[PDB]
């Protein structure tokens, strides 16, 4: 899966849908892996580099793949 | 969903029928997505300002959506 | 529900049942919502003031609702 | 239950059937309830000193009971 | 089950089947145990050294038991 966006967490957000949104580089994408919402808040609260993996590379787009560095 | 309060977390109160109750600004809120227990106490352990948007914006009103930075 | 003890937590204990119990002022208390040990933990471990509100004020008494500040 | 052991946690170790082993004092004790699992990391991280009460107080031995100090 | 690996955790990645993999010496080992999850990203954020042992140790390779000193 290509890489979207690397960087720093700008903000997350909760969705009524229980789906979790995140704001990374130009990018606001939304995930449904709920595994994903403490890990995402976690790198955001630290300062972690991440690098989310998608092919709906596009504001509103879905990811599933991230890696933490 | 429009905007009801914008702040830090003032404190959080665990409810008999397992809904999460946060104070932020001047309203105290209530929310049943389990998920957003644990996140809410940790925005409120590290100082985060969080939105939270609700139609309901009044005290003991429901929300489901959180933006945290 | 009224107040029962409000302060630091003293120490916490996981009981064989899986009930959680906390010392909190003078009393020990013990509550089976599962959702509050890590909350629980974490006021334990950063220093927060908590309020345990409860019917049953006497050691070993049982609650849900608490009050992280 | 009696005491076992007292003390900061040397190591934790997850196992190939989802129990987890801590390593307390001279005992490597083994338990099955996942609830402890992050309790006892995070113990483990912040030194906090903890007491393992069990009745199986030997290398592999079981248990359940946790006093987190 | 033989030691594989011992080292800092360089990266953590979340995988489209929901496996976790880790990233640590000169391997990536994946594991499929949910568990698992938010503590190696806790060990990652802590510094802690782990030791992954498996059979597979390979690139790619799964795994189940860690050990986090
Ligand atoms: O969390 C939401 C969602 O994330 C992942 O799916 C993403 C999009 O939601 C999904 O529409 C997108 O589909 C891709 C196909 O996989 C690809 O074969 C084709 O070229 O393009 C479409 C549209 O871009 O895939 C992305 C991830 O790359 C995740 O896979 C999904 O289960 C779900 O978690
Ligand atoms: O966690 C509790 C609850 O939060 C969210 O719902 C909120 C209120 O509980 C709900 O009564 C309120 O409903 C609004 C409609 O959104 C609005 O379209 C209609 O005109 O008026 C009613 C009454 O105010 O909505 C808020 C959130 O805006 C969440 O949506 C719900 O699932 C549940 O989680
Ligand atoms: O976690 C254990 C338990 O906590 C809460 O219940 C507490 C006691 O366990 C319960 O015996 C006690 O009952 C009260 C009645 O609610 C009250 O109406 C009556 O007058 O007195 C009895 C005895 O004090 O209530 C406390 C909480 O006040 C929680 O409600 C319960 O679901 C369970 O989680
Ligand atoms: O997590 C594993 C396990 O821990 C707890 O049980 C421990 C041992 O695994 C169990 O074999 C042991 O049983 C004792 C009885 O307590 C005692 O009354 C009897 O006389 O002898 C046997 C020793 O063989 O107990 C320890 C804890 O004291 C926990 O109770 C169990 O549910 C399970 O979680
Ligand atoms: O999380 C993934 C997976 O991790 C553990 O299994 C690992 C490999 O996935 C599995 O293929 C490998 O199988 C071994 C046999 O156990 C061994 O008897 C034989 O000699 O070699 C094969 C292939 O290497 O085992 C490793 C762990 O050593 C975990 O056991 C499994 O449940 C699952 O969680």
């Amino acid at each position: 899966t290509p890489d979207c966006v690397t960087g720093k967490v700008e903000y997350t957000k909760y969705n009524d849908d229980d789906t979790f949104t995140v704001k990374v580089g130009d990018k606001e994408l939304a995930t449904n892996r709920a595994n994903l919402q403490s890990l995402l808040l976690s790198a955001q609260i630290t300062g972690m580099t991440v690098t989310i993996k998608t092919n709906a590379c596009h504001n509103g787009g879905g990811f599933s793949e991230v890696i933490f560095r």
